[PDB]
This record gives C-alpha cells, structure tokens and sequence, in this order.
DNA sequence: CGGCGGTACTG
DNA sequence: CAGTAC
DNA sequence: GCCG
C-alpha cells in the first residue's frame, strides 16, 4: 500500500549508493526510512507529518521536501560514476563493498575486465560463472522441488531426520532467491557428522554443481552454501543453504533461518532492551553487556521448545512467518 | 556521543 | 584477523 | 542516515 513511490524510488537509488560504497550504518539509516515511507497508508505532506514517522528525521524529511516541491534530488545528481560499477562487481557472490573498490581502483570497469584480469577467490570465480543466475528468483515450486530433493536424500539414510525449507519460501513468497533447508532430528544426537553423507549423496547424483561454503574437514559443520541443479531441459542453477542443527535449539534455528533479515535484527535489538539475547543457537536471558553493547556475560539459556515461546519469552505476540517480512 | 544482530566460513 | 555471508 |  505505498502511497510515496517518487519519493522513496528516489531515496531508494541513494540507499544502494551508499550500500555499494561501503557506508554501511548511512545506508541502513535510509533503509529503515523507505522502509517507512511504504508502510505509511497516507501519502506524507508536510515536513512535519514526515518527522512525525519512526524512522524519519529532520534530515530526511528535508529530502522528502525537495522531492515534493522541485520533484527531483538534488543529491541524486552527484552520486559517483563508480556507483553502477561498483553494485556490478558487488553483485558477484563473494565480492563485497571491499573488492568491488578495490577492483575500481584498480580500473576494473566491466566483468569482462574481471573474467580477464581481476584475481578472484574460489567463491568469487563460482559466483561470476553463475553471475546471471545469482541474481534471478526461482518460482516456489521450484524451491519446493530442491527441498524434496535434499529431503529424500537426508531421509534416505535416516527416516527420522526432519527437513523444513525457510527464508522466503517458509513465508509465503511467491518467488524465491535461493532454497534455505534447516535439518534437525527429535532424538537429539542422530544430527551429527550427517552432512558428509547428505553432500555425498547429492553429489552421487549430480545434484550439487558447486560448494561455496562448505568446512567438511570439521566435524562440526553447521553449514553448507552451494549450487545445485534440477535434472531435465530449461533448469538454471539454484544458491542452496542447508544448515543441520541440535534438535534442542530448533526453535531458534527455525525462527533465524525464516527470517526475514530485518525481522530478525528488530527482534534481537528488542531482546537486547530486555537484558536478553537471541541468536540461531538460543535465547537468552539475564546476559552481562558493557556500556557498548558488548557481551561480557553469557547468562543462561532459556527454555524454547517452539518458535511461540520466544515471542513469548520477550514479551511478544506471535507472528506467523507470513507477517514476519519485517 | 555512539550503537545500529548475532552468528559461521575463508585464507 | 578482515571480508563476506546467512 | 535515525535515535536514545
Ligand atoms: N543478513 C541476514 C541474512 C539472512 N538472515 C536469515 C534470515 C533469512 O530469512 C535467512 C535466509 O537468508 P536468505 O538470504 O535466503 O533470505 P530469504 O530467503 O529471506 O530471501 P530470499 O528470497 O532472497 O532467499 O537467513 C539473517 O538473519 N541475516
Ligand atoms: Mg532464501
Ligand atoms: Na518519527
Ligand atoms: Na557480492
Ligand atoms: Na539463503
Ligand atoms: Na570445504
Ligand atoms: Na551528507
């Protein structure tokens, strides 16, 4: 229901701007004020209406002010040239704000320029090849697809292993970026040195193409990132995250994994008002922090049996994963 | 003034 | 560790 | 960038 489109189309272009360059707490700041801009029913008149929305202060009222009266920004027109450039190289998975500057500065301006002469790592060679795929979305019954295919696999040597598709699927989205499968098992211990099987089977069958992260010499991998492909004609190669957790932690596992990401953020910026702390491991409670938000003390873990006494536990109203897109 | 989430790999 | 990622 |  965003009734500001041509002012947030125009702080959005300056958001990812500052996202590409590198200043991060900058662009996080007009992120949750677009954020608002588009949850606002009514379509902002005054500057005073603006300040008067969480997330928006004098400053980027100011802005919405230009866009209101002169229907443009000013700022806009002296963004960097490097900008395109560096959201180009920023784009390959692996390459961050830091590699895309660095790749600038070294004159690097297409990915022809960095096919050819740009040194990349492991990760950023396998996310170029797949540069167009990357950052396509795939129709959730192609997720659905994926997830049953990891499934039948973990199952295949376990009936007992419980496989759940998160992020962006577990909400609802009509289209997905990637396929996020979270693994446990109800009896508590049968979840371990499981991905060495599970990755050789889908290997067996050609499923998996590439590993982006993947620690298989550690017992104690918690996660796998890669790319697989389904099988037949007219199939593109899919990001694939699978993570195997305790069956004790579940519940945090499940409500982290499902996101989204902002949602996450606000819950764990809440739980640390409260003298708690959230993360894909535990919630917890009386935790010792220093006058920088430092964890100092561990506290103790809390009992969550499910995703509800979390919210629970801080004080909260369930959300279904559907509400949960922030 | 100064935090803005809390994690897991890579090299 | 810094960088990147989920 | 916002905000306590
Ligand atoms: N910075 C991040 C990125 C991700 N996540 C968590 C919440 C996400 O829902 C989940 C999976 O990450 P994805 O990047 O796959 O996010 P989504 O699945 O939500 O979106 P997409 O549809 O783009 O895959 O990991 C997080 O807590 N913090
Ligand atoms: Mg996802
Ligand atoms: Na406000
Ligand atoms: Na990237
Ligand atoms: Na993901
Ligand atoms: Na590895
Ligand atoms: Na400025």
């Amino acid at each position: 229901t965003n009734h500001n489109l041509h002012i947030t189309e125009k702080l959005e272009v300056l958001a990812k701007a500052y996202s590409v360059q590198g200043d991060k707490w900058r662009a996080l700041g007009y992120a949750k004020a677009i954020n608002a801009l588009k949850s606002f029913h009514k379509p902002v008149t005054s500057y005073q209406e603006a300040c008067s929305i969480p997330g928006i202060g004098k400053r980027m009222a100011e802005k919405i002010i230009e866009i209101l009266e002169s229907g443009h920004l000013r700022k806009l027109d002296h963004i960097s040239e490097s900008v395109p450039v560096l959201e180009l190289f920023s784009n390959i998975w692996g390459a961050g704000t830091k590699t895309a500057q660095m790749w600038y500065q070294q004159g690097f301006r297409s990915l022809e320029d960095i096919r050819s002469q740009a040194s990349l790592t492991t990760q950023q060679a396998i996310g170029l090849k797949h540069y167009s795929d990357f950052l396509e979305r795939m129709p959730r019954e192609e997720a659905t697809e994926i997830e049953q295919t990891v499934q039948k696999a973990a199952q295949a040597f376990n009936s007992g292993l419980l496989c759940v598709a998160c992020g962006s699927y577990r909400r609802g989205k009509a289209t997905c970026g990637d396929v996020d499968v979270l693994i446990t098992h109800p009896d508590g211990r049968s979840h371990r040195g499981i991905f060495s099987r599970l990755l050789d089977s889908l290997r067996q069958e050609g499923f998996l193409t590439d590993d982006l992260v993947s620690q298989e010499e550690n017992g104690q991998q918690q996660k796998y990132l890669g790319v697989c492909r389904l099988p037949g004609p007219g199939r593109r190669h899919r990001r694939l995250d699978i993570i195997v957790v305790p069956y004790s932690e579940f519940a945090c596992a499940l409500l982290y994994f499902t996101g989204s990401a902002h949602f996450n953020r606000s819950m764990r910026a809440l739980a640390k008002t409260k003298g708690m702390s959230l993360s894909e491991h535990a919630l917890s409670t009386a935790v010792v922090r220093n006058t920088h938000g430092a964890k100092v003390g561990p506290g103790r873990v809390l009992p969550t049996p499910t995703e509800k006494d979390v919210f629970r536990l801080l004080g909260l109203p369930y959300r279904e994963p559907a509400e949960r897109d922030w």
